[PDB]
């Protein structure tokens, strides 16, 4: 294909022909499309973000490729590196609320490394891990378990939703809700193609497979791996895993995630609390059972319009156009049964030890006015408990897609800062988010996350995709939010393509230190910067930040 | 001082003479030692292997020097650019079994972080964490929460002894034996002098502590911390903590490490096996309960030498020059009421809940014949496991010392390849290890310690040190062993000076993709390789393989 809307920088309609025509050859017409529409979460779209909040053809790609398997991105990896040319490598696109497929640099093609890389590799019982490829879904896995009957033995372990990819997630270091909720803290032995082009498995990965006559000639991206690779991530030597997640310094072939075993008993709980100001208290006590590890997983604290905008959208409560007030919370909360705050958890194991966790968590909580329990038979058949139910024992699920359309052209995009486990920062953190959301004309949405000594506070900002004012309240929002956070000592842990950019500024301790250092490794591995410019608010040399800073 | 024993490559004695001068002028004379003895472990060498598996001299310092704080160290760094002059940095230097405080390349300065950067920054009860520098051992550590009464509040996780420094061993990716023996996996908010002289802090320690008048002119060193820095690890971006871990690329000066809660209950105990072959049910026994936290800390798998050893020395068991035989160890378990194999184990929090534990343990170990189970008030005074009561409760001790004198100058060198946890495994790495042994004349004597998915393998190579015949023997022994175990697809997880290059050389999948990787990010950071050249076989583009490779 010949005319793109938008070429990467630096290159012409001559040389991107050429580059496209080459490709072509490798993986074949049916893997490549030319950019001369926002998609469903169904079915991504990876061409832009579909959850826009700068215009919709903001981030653009020039074209998307899909590589049959490694041997393709190798190949692909060295035409870049020939031509000049920006690589997006993505593993499935549902990186929605913080920009979807979209590229950081327009003109860039899209990697989609998740159409044809979709193999579930291995799933290892007694080692409870399994290795897995770019397009293999929570749903996906989830399947594959099925199948072979390993539902009694391992169990996965979801982020809110079932699409997204395993690795896709593992390495922006993402989130779910069992004990093995830090995704990233769970892998051991990764594969990579570098900027160079050349084959890197990570940890115990660098300990190869002795030789047999059955694995004889085949090619690196094909040798299985030593007994430990999945088992051990140190390896041996410094330890580099971590340089490829949220990075660009590479692009990820294959994973190894490890699963926990069928946990011998699972109870899921709902507790609700009354006031707003319940948050205050309801953190102080978490803090003790989750560093104590009566708080087995991790349990989530949600304001009370996130179970309403699952249960139905704003028309469905009122046909008000500004925020709910606090009163109008309230009743909502009361319709609901449930409280201003509601506490999700889960607890694992034999009866016994089930009984003994949930009377110490039950105990904690009621000195809190107004509190009530709930397991999920004592709830309405669409609730939220029923849903979580499911997604805190690893089955993928769907139904918190919902919420997105709260409004009329509903997109998400995520405020991500973090907090201490404590009522008093919880309780700042909410203030300062709550007051500008007002003045930005929107409700007010989002969780509380429960890590050991963190809590992940995910501000969802829900907006009218097609209301280029609100777009631009949107706008001004995370940008003062992202300020008065960092002015009240709090970062954000993942962002959007938008902000990418002022988020690394923010982590600014001794004159940038952090950046400078990070960019020095980039243009070491990367010395063309093909690989994904401008992920994280790193940029190769050739990128003048002036010409690319937002 | 003017004549030193071994000059840094490429450099002149009257360089190295202004070079000293500009130091004595920056730390005093009293911070310098210029070479021109052994010692023990109290009072630990700073300038050889203590443990020499080499010519005592082999790996040698040129001299000493003592920074006084974070400004003295980027005054050196400075100046080892400016004359090109190596500097190998410790923290304590009680790194034996691994080469101990000995340089890699001789001529460098030995770089004595500990000797006045000393103090616990921090202990933060809310948090459960503290911020300690290079200087505070965990002894030191220890004496602090006593001395504050934190100790009802807040456990501490030590090795087997306690003279270790809490950040250099974790820099070292060390283990250690509560709930919280991950040692590496605990850290957050790291403070890093690079090779080009700037400070850098890792996670949220790069986002900054807001601006208030008490802080005020503060140097970066000295600046406090965010308060999510060490609550939080990865903060934004790539996450370069672990090229940190076993590496040089850089020069540590402050770590947070994760404290554990005082859990509400403690119990260690021993669990003695009778037959050689019974570790093989034993650690398909384990497996299970590993993964499914009955096993809540680092539980190890004793060899009955070690506790043999750790009670009296070998001439006192026989009078015999050749290793033991296998009746003589049966002789020597009935005469201690230990098995071939001692599993130590312990259990953290309220009774209701070990109990339901320990008598899942029991009765999962009862399948073996002749099993018996011991609490410490159950076992002479003198006891392994009275000492490992403490050791499993961050206790430090000093008891297993013993061990090292089972020869008459005792030395240990530790090879520590990696297992599964499975008994078909385990059995098969102790069966490759013990045939290279007899080989060599040495007995075998080590320990397995159970991570979740993996076992790490102290294969306890003691010698004497004064026996040159026999120090060439470990020599093979050690070098066959890598070759041996690498065979059979297992790596060492960590090793001595003399062995860096080796085992890294192992670690060669795609023809060593890993150390090329592994070198271009040195070279970028160090130009002019001054930091720890060498290092996990890691050398800069000035450093000949031909001719600094062993
Ligand atoms: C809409 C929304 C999103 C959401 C959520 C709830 C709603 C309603 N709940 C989440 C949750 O509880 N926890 C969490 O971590 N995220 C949640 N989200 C966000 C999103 O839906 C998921 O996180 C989703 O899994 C992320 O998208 P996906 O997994 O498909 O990843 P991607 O689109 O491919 O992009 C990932 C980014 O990471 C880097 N990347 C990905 N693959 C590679 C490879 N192959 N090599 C190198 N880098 C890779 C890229 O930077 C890419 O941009
Ligand atoms: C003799 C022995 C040793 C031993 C053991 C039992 C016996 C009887 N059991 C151990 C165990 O249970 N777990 C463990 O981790 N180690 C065990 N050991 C080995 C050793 O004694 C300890 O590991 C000890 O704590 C290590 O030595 P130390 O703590 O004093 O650390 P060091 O010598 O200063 O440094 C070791 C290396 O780390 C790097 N390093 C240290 N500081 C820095 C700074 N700040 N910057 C950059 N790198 C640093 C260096 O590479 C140094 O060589
Ligand atoms: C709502 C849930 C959610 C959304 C986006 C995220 O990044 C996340 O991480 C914990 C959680
Ligand atoms: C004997 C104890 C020991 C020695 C060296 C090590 O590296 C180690 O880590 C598991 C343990």
């Amino acid at each position: 294909e010949f005319r793109p809307l938008t070429l990467p920088p630096k290159l012409s309609l001559s040389d991107f022909n050429e580059f496209i025509q080459d490709i072509i050859r490798i993986v074949g017409s049916e893997n490549v499309e030319v950019i001369s529409v926002d998609g469903s979460y169904m079915k991504p779209t990876h061409t832009h973000d579909p959850h826009h909040v700068m215009d919709q053809d903001y981030f653009l790609a020039s074209a998307i490729v899909a590589p049959r398997n490694v041997a393709d991105v190798q190949s692909i990896v060295g035409l870049a590196n020939k031509f000049s040319f920006p690589l997006w490598p993505i593993s499935i696109g549902r990186n929605s609320g913080y920009g979807g497929a979209a590229p950081r640099v327009s003109g860039s093609v899209v990697l989609d490394m998740g159409k044809n890389m979709n193999r579930v590799l291995e799933v290892n019982v007694e080692g409870a891990y399994c290795v897995v490829e770019p397009g293999v879904t929570y749903h996906d896995l989830h399947n594959y378990l099925e199948a072979n009957n390993l539902r009694d033995k391992l169990w996965l372990d979801v982020p809110d939703l079932g699409g997204g990819s395993v690795l896709g997630n593992a390495v922006e270091r993402g989130v779910g809700y069992t004990p093995y909720g830090d995704h990233w803290m769970m892998h051991s032995g990764m594969e990579v193609v570098l900027a160079n082009g050349e084959l890197l498995r990570t940890g115990m990965g660098a300990l190869p497979d002795p030789k047999r006559p059955e694995t004889m000639g085949l090619k690196p991206e094909d040798q299985p791996w030593s007994k430990t690779a999945h088992l051990f991530p140190y390896g041996f030597g410094p330890y580099i895993d971590g340089l490829f997640s949220q990075s660009n310094m590479g692009i990820v072939t294959k994973i190894g995630i490890w699963l926990m075993p069928n946990p011998r008993g699972y109870q899921s709980y709902l507790i609700t609390l009354p006031k707003d100001g319940d948050l205050k208290q309801a953190v102080d006590i978490i803090r003790p059972l989750r560093l104590g590890m009566a708080l087995q997983n991790v349990p989530t604290i949600r304001h009370i319009l996130l179970d309403a905008a699952v249960l139905g959208d704003k028309r469905s409560y009122s046909s008000r156009t500004e925020p709910l007030s606090d009163e109008e919370l309230d009743k909502i909360a009361k319709q609901l049964n449930l409280g201003r705050w509601n506490f999700y958890g889960a607890l694992y194991g034999p009866e016994p030890i089930r009984r003994v966790l949930w009377e110490t968590i039950k105990d904690a909580f009621s000195a809190i006015p107004g509190v009530k329990f709930y397991f999920p038979e004592d709830t309405p058949e669409n609730s939220v408990l029923r849903v979580r139910d499911k997604t805190m024992q690893g089955i993928p699920t769907y139904d918190e897609l919902k919420w997105i359309d709260w409004l009329p052209n509903g997109a998400h995009l995520f405020f991500s800062p973090i907090a201490k486990v404590s009522g008093e920062d919880a309780m700042m953190q909410y203030a300062v988010t709550k007051k500008r959301c007002q003045e930005a004309g929107l409700d007010f949405i989002g969780t509380f996350t429960v890590g050991m000594r963190e809590m992940h506070h995910i501000v969802c900002i829900v907006f009218n995709k097609k209301d280029l004012i609100q777009k631009r309240k949107v706008q001004w929002l995370m940008r003062t939010l992202i300020d008065d956070c960092a002015a009240n000592g709090w970062g954000e842990y993942r962002t959007h393509l938008a902000f990418m950019d002022q988020i690394m500024e923010t982590y600014n301790w001794n004159n940038s230190s952090f950046l400078r250092f990070n960019e020095v490794l980039k243009n070491a591995v990367d010395p063309n910067g093909i690989i994904a410019p401008g992920k994280s608010g790193v940029w190769p040399s050739q990128y003048s930040h002036v010409t690319w800073k937002l």
